[PDB]
């Protein structure tokens, strides 16, 4: 509710020259009243008359109706920024020491210097890549200051800090003026030509950080990073963070949580003295010195103060620094520079091959259908395939520039060009294009761009590999539904005064030219061993083709650009872009640690308690037959590093007894920590999202950060959403959508009216509007249909199906078509056509509805029904579980303190149902949860044919149809579908133990009848309600349910008719 | 305190109207204004909430949901930057193990639901909504409805209830002398409660389990969607958060899980009926006196359907009481066949956001 | 006036071009559409036995009463006669609508227990309801009242029809696939409405048969607890 | 052309401003959203055992078949294999779609009996179905076919997945709160789809647990028989 | 009242709950209009093509799965000349969610679709 009013301040603030609110309502009489009020308002304003009398004359509308949006009639130029900024340009502009960046262009020179001519300029090195403007950020920041220019006490101090800092930004920007952004939110050459090239991105990062300060320390930190970043743009993030790895080893462990036999976090009182060798301390001093010799002052001082007592109680600060260092921006260097950085392997490669074999040993001999029909599966998977060059195509009688790999298959099949048995050579003749991945505080890494023959020859094998990983704990990333918490508990588990932990950072090793030979040799060798295990042509064909991918790779040239020209150099290193990348990479990393660990054993005798891999990090807790001495840790670390050295591999091999740090999570003090640095006002790359989705994505990012540590002031975020959602109907009239429009659960929902809490239509208006929004949810694309009209699409679908179907498969057939018609929009002409057209419908939609033939039901409709049957009464819950994720906001942390947390994901795809397993056992097809849901809701007779249509044997198909297991399977499919619709696995809920004994007691539900469906929803609805109350009140409530037996049948029908609401931005899923 | 209702109607008339030109305002009608939706401002009779019973109300009801959530050309791009992706992933990496995306999808929207706050987003969404809203009143007739709500479910049950005049004596004294006579009359006959009706699923076994081990907290909606899943899927969800497998497996089968399926739905339904807010929070919905006025035979021990028929029965009787001063008794002969169709509908109800409706005072 | 004037802009534009709606909410329209295919209609006959007492009723309307009779009662369409409601009333003064009782009833036992406490029901008593068999039945009754409300079975001309007429009941044929009170209920009411409406628009009767599969009933059962409404109060025909 | 051109005006305006919709209809989106919160996901592992036979399938797609296998059959998605349908076919030539069978099945025994008669089924035979146990099961099967149709489980890439794979089934955990074939069915299918999709977008598997309360199941059961559709035929991927 | 009370409890009322839903569903599928009115939807021949196990005696869900099964098979027949057999393994958990949906289905008026000729 505060969002709608706040928006008024923002509009009045920006415009000084009318504001015509717009109210809608389910009530019919009120609605006409709303229209009268609206009509009179325009007339009064377009006649320069008051509006105070009208508002009094429509108190019913203000008080009883819903605000739909607020129109804004303006007539200036939106150049209020130039005028407002000057008041803050009092400070002295910053001067960048152009002598800081090893790479010339990394230095913050004058654009006209880095790019003398227009045809030479390229924002490719600083592009915020975000659909919001710098002026907007400046405008948004100014609005907050105007509003909090009179706050008192501590609130004021936040202002003084915010005021000070902002001045650095205002003062510097003012010197060169505020850069103007074009429709594409890019920054052209003329505006940029006389300004410090890295200005715009810097302002975003400085603004993002200064609007994230609260305590004094935040200020020094925001202040130091803000200033040094202006000149340093290549080591500030790396330097500020770097010491965090050594710091974790420093603190002891006073009580920590572990992983018990039931693989659930269990509080242990164990104590472990964090003992570190002398040399390790020096390593940390150098990190501090490097930080110091680089300009830093206060931040280094802070860590220094921390090291005097190294009290986990004062560790929170060390965390704020490591998280903050990331908000300095993205290191976007020239592609070539990024590309440029790139006998005793018998033991190493041997393990890689062997691991490959195990993952594919049983499947190969049996002649798994997946291996035999790998071509269809890979073909089907294309939707979840990488990306290829934006080729040229023709379908029917037109031309397009699609970059999606799946479409390439369509053009090629309908052109006799499709030839998967022949996987294009990736060498001098036909090199590999290139893609990239940027990340704060790390050298840019490149991404191959192999054709589709490569994905196809890799999907089945990798998929089969993963299943093995899925049940192997060594691969801490894949194992079961495991969440990062399980991984956290496993490490603390064996930690004792007779066991030292060892972590590494093999990121560079995965791209070390040295690595490619072994890596490829092992994969190919294993394929050879597997091939001499079967006599199946389909499998051997697949086993062989995969082998070739490695051979073509062994010698791969790269189409590396070097200006407006495309050079072409060699490349003896391995990069990402293959299916096997993430999976195979782990195999190698695991293979590497096994090799190093075994070799070091020659000297000291230990016991490998646990070994794990996780992308660019691999660790292990080894136990010693005696107490660990500083000398011992120093010796083992040396032996480990030298070993890594012998294999000529650049790595960060550290060793501790109580903590570990890695790219995804750091365990300092026995407590689990997560970094919180997701740049909010500077995106990595310019995707295909829209301004609206950009905002919902921004809010998602904000919540993840708040949950992890970093916290950008929510008022600022509200301001951005206000700027990002608004849309103009004229050149002097913008339409700012209301809070109800913005937060109501729909396909346009951007945020929540209370972070961490999701609401659902409870009032008539919310539902009235809720049903109304679904209407214009999916608007056809005058391209996505014609594409399915050409022989190409029809041949491709039929061609895929002809080898997938037998009977009348159309339920399956209808889905495949939309499977493509759902991604096809990607193609600019379709995403842009749909996005631009949506605005006309959306603008008109706010105008006048009242005419909708609703009939479809959703979670909103179902939940609204159950509400009246729940009787709430104050209940009490004591805090018993300790803390292990110290950064969690108090309200969130409180729930875990009372009901606990889970170290698992809640099955939300039906993957663990008997029917699914059967469909998988024989057919390669993979029906989504939605399909399983629709299929399960069918009659026994229909369901039986579905299985046959895919290939399940009739004896077996018939057994399922009757069997008791099928009935239960009907319950499980619904459960997965429901949980999916509640995002119970994403957001903050993924951190709550929804089966907590403590939470369960607070719910009271009598079994009117053994009806698993209804009993299930009443309970989950009961649990969510209690949790949400907890978050928004700090106190608990107990719910009672007396749902009549009659009502249950009506509700039961509703359960199998719930539709969805797409919006992917809501994505908060972080661990 | 009581401000004359006519005055309030006048304000709503002034506050809701919107201008399309400088000399043309569009005052929304009573049906548009009071029909239960995301734009619902009030009720056509204070203290009484209606639900689409006529074809027109439902026709318009499904139509309004359409333009309910309109994307923000800012709230999406924000999730497009490395910042949002890193923040979500960073939070998840220490929260997940398996394939958590059900949890992951929710977290993103958790932010995309508040992000609008930022003026450029709330204002952009609010201003854009007007164009869609104005046009919406113009011409619809083209909507691919398929989602069902409380309106659709309740509309189904109506025909199966047989109403007949009944009588209820006033026995409970007064203790909140200010309550308007029509409201006070209900308490005088059926009494009042000194408790809140569990409307979040907080008191369910699954929730407690998710809390006991994981710190995550899934809303009622998530518990509702999750509960509606297959035993196989639900088991992974618990693992994905951290619940121990020995314990996770015990819940999946256990009888308690089945009941928990009933309780999650109850909390979800009560939430959608605001049974805890408004004036209903002052009514003892389990009053012995109210219960007698309802007649429902157990066609089968199907806790879901028996539950809604009853609550629907109770609300109907209460509302009549408020708008008539006299009571009515309802009879229900819901066929066994109809119950299965209704049962499917129960696990597919969507919501309607409007937070203004907030009347929750004590 | 503001809502009414603004609605026109949206309404006019609405007729223009839609094709973009994220439907997910279900209503009576969606539920009934599902059941239709499972009903097998066949000509049946009903004799006129009840005399006339409201001579003004249009012949087509009067004909239904002549064959199946009429009621002198209203069909509980607010859940007022449910145990949970009575309990909420016995202790608290609050009065939750049918919609709220419907949403609340659709909740988990744990949540529902707190709701009662939150209003004031005593815990000893609140706990007794949550488990008790009566609560299960109450789940059925809340739904019945909600459904009847959505069918205006108490307003219009239907309020003059004895929907539990022995004569009407025979014309309907429904086997008990399972003691699932919810689905059996809707199939029946849907069966009754269909027969009555045919009577009004044809003067002759039809008999309906239902072979709803056991599998289909569970899908339908979910739909039942997710039906939304459609406000329009004008439809108000309730005269006696 | 008239519909297509007119749709543009409505569509353009639709993006502009909505906020005024009387939703009440429920769809798969609404039903699935409900079940999500009740599923507990946890990392699980699945080994590759089945060889390759369709070498072209993209690695992520091929991986699912390697672990859970594939089917050589289509999943009944029209209700064609139900007793009621066979009866309607045995005597009448009419052919009601899955939607009609779905709506008809959701009817009361009395109404369904007339439907059969109306088409020509003999009364002795029509009456036998209406009561018979087979009719109850038939209520389950009609829903199953309707649900599978809405999930395009037979089109797209899913048509290549063995959804009844023993390997996939183990990854799902669902306790029988009550022998309610409808809800148990959706929870399971929802469970299976979720696991499969995760597999495609991650290469690793997840195991799902479900503790759906008994109370929630009844609300969900109502929703099941009120799900509407979404026409778009382009989505047609059905190739083999 | 004596008679009204007898129905409210009576077993017949429970069944009546099933029948009302059946009629409502069939209406929404126009099973009586169009070309479907000429098809014996309870054909022994059509019934065999459908396979549905009784997860639980839940008449609502079993009903829709079956009708959905029958419509799918018939439609395939019309658009292919060949038949298909459908199998259904709907989990017990999913059935409850679906059961709720069943009692919340709304309509779609369009009377033109009227094909009812005999």
């Amino acid at each position: 509710g505060k969002y709608n009013l706040i928006l008024s301040e923002y509009l009045s603030f920006i415009y000084n020259s009318v504001q015509i609110p717009i109210y809608y309502s389910s009530n019919s009489e009120l609605e006409n009243r709303c229209i009268e009020f609206h009509s009179k308002c325009l007339e009064n304003s377009k006649n320069g008359l008051s509006l105070r009398k009208l508002f009094v004359e429509y108190n019913d509308v203000i008080e009883n109706a819903t605000l739909l949006s607020i129109l804004s009639y303006s007539y200036d130029k939106y150049n209020a920024v130039e005028r407002k900024l000057v008041k803050y340009a009092k400070g002295k502009p910053l001067e960048a020491d152009l002598t800081v960046n090893e790479l010339d262009y990394e230095n913050n020179k004058m654009t006209s210097e880095l790019f003398p001519t227009a045809e030479e300029y390229t924002d490719s090195l600083m592009d915020p890549a975000i659909l919001t403007s710098l002026s907007s950020n400046l405008n948004a920041v100014m609005f907050w200051l105007e509003k909090h220019e009179n706050d008192v006490a501590e609130k004021l101090k936040v202002y003084k800090r915010r005021l000070d800092l902002f001045t650095i930004v205002a003062s510097t920007i003012n010197k060169y003026g505020v850069p103007r952004h074009n429709a594409k939110y890019r920054y052209e050459y003329d505006v940029m030509k006389d300004k410090p090239y890295y200005l715009v991105t810097w302002a975003n990062s400085s603004i993002e950080m200064l609007m994230s300060v609260f305590s004094h320390d935040d200020y020094l930190i925001a202040k130091e990073l803000i200033v040094l970043s202006y000149s340093n743009r290549s080591t500030l993030a790396k330097l500020v963070s770097s010491p965090m790895s050594i710091l974790v080893a420093l603190v002891d462990i006073n009580g920590t949580f572990i992983t018990n036999e039931e693989l659930e976090l269990e509080f242990s009182n164990k104590y472990v003295r964090a003992i570190v060798p002398d040399q390790t301390f020096d390593e940390l001093n150098q990190m501090l010195d490097n930080m110091r010799k680089a300009g830093l002052v206060d931040i280094p001082k802070m860590i220094q103060d921390w090291l005097v007592d190294r009290s986990i109680e004062k560790f929170p600060l060390m965390a704020k620094i490591y998280s903050w260092s990331f908000h300095v921006g993205f290191r976007k260097q020239k592609m070539l520079d990024a590309a440029l950085d790139q006998e005793m392997y018998r033991e190493y490669t041997m393990l890689i091959r062997d691991e490959v074999v195990k993952m594919l040993e049983e499947p190969v001999k049996h002649d798994d259908h997946l291996l035999r029909d790998s071509e269809l599966a890979g073909l089907l998977s294309m939707s979840s395939a990488s990306n290829g060059e934006s080729r040229q195509l023709k379908f029917g009688r037109k031309t397009i520039f699609s970059t999606k790999k799946n479409m390439h298959v369509m053009d090629d099949m309908a052109n006799e060009r499709y030839t998967p048995g022949i996987i294009p050579p990736v060498n001098v003749d036909k090199p590999i294009p290139l893609g990239r991945r940027d990340v704060p505080g790390r050298r840019t890494r490149i991404i191959f761009i192999l054709p589709y023959e490569y994905f196809i020859a890799q999907h089945a094998v990798v998929e089969k590999m993963l299943i093995y990983a899925k049940h192997t704990r060594e691969y801490a990333e894949f194992y079961s539904q495991s969440n990062q918490l399980l991984s956290y508990g496993d490490v603390t588990r064996f930690l004792s005064n007779n066991t030292m932990v060892l972590y590494t950072d093999v990121s560079q090793w995965d791209s070390s030219q040295h690595n490619t030979q072994p890596f490829r040799k092992g994969i190919i060798m294993g394929l050879d061993i597997l091939a001499n295990m079967t006599n199946d042509a389909k499998v051997l064909q697949t086993l062989n083709l995969y082998k070739q991918t490695q051979i073509n790779l062994m010698d791969s040239y790269v189409q590396i650009p070097d200006g407006n020209v495309i050079k072409k150099i060699q490349y003896g290193a391995v990069a990402s872009g293959e299916k096997q990348t993430k999976a195979a990479n782990s195999i190698a990393n695991l293979a590497l640690i096994k090799t190093v660990l075994s070799r070091i054993s020659n000297k000291h005798s230990f016991a490998t308690k646990i070994i794990r891999v996780d992308g660019d990090d691999n660790y292990a807790v080894l136990q010693f037959n005696t107490e660990v001495t500083k000398q011992m840790i120093q010796d083992v670390s040396n032996d480990v590093r030298e070993t890594y050295a012998r294999m000529n591999a650049k790595v960060k091999a550290l060793v501790s007894t109580v903590g570990i740090e890695i790219a995804k999570r750091y365990i300092a003090g026995g407590k689990i920590f997560f970094r919180a640095g997701i740049n909010l006002l500077n995106n990595e790359k310019r995707g295909q999202s829209t301004q609206w989705d950009q905002a919902a994505i921004l809010y998602s990012n904000y919540i993840v950060n708040r949950l992890r540590g970093f916290e950008t002031d929510r008022e600022f975020i509200l301001t951005k959403i206000m700027q990002m959602t608004s849309v103009a109907i004229t050149g002097s009239l913008r339409l700012f959508p209301s809070e109800r429009v913005l937060t109501t659960n729909s396909t346009f929902k951007v945020f929540d009216s209370e972070d961490f809490i999701i609401e659902y239509g409870t009032t008539v208006d919310e539902v009235y509007i809720q049903r109304a929004f679904m209407s214009l949810s999916s608007q056809k694309s005058g391209i996505a249909d014609e594409i399915a009209a050409s022989s190409t699409f029809k041949n491709y679908v039929t061609r895929l199906s002809e080898q997938l179907l037998f009977s009348k498969n159309n339920i399956v057939s209808r889905g495949i078509a939309l499977t493509e018609k759902a991604k096809l929009n990607s193609y600019a002409p379709i995403s842009l056509e749909k996005r631009r057209a949506q605005i006309s419908a959306l603008l008109t939609m706010l105008q006048k509805p009242v005419t909708f033939k609703s009939s479809k039901i959703t979670i909103n409709d179902i939940l609204r029904d159950i509400k009246p049957f729940f009787t709430v009464s104050d209940a009490h819950l004591p805090i018993q579980y300790q803390k292990f994720m110290p950064t969690l906001p108090d309200n969130v942390q409180y729930i875990i303190q009372c009901i606990g947390s889970r170290t698992y994901q809640i099955e939300d795809d039906g993957s663990k149902s008997a029917i699914s397993r059967l469909i998988s056992k024989y057919s390669v097809y993979k029906p989504s949860i939605e399909e399983l849901y629709k299929v399960i809701s069918l009659h026994e007779n229909e369901i039986q044919l579905y299985l046959i249509s895919l290939g399940i044997p009739k004896i077996d198909a018939d057994t399922y149809v009757g069997s008791k297991i099928y009935s239960r399977d009907k319950y499980r499919i619904l459960e997965s579908y429901v949980y999916n619709l509640l995002s119970i696995n994403y957001g903050c809920y993924q951190l709550f133990d929804f089966n907590s004994p403590d939470l369960e007691k607070l719910i009271r539900i009598p079994f009117k009848g053994k009806i698993p469906a209804v009993t299930f929803i009443l309970h989950l609805y009961a649990k969510l309600e209690v949790i949400n109350y907890a978050i928004k009140n700090g106190s608990w409530i107990s719910l009672f349910c007396n749902y009549p037996k009659s009502e249950m049948i009506k509700l039961w029908k509703k359960m199998w008719n719930i539709t969805s609401l797409r919006s992917p931005y809501t994505n908060a899923n972080f661990f």
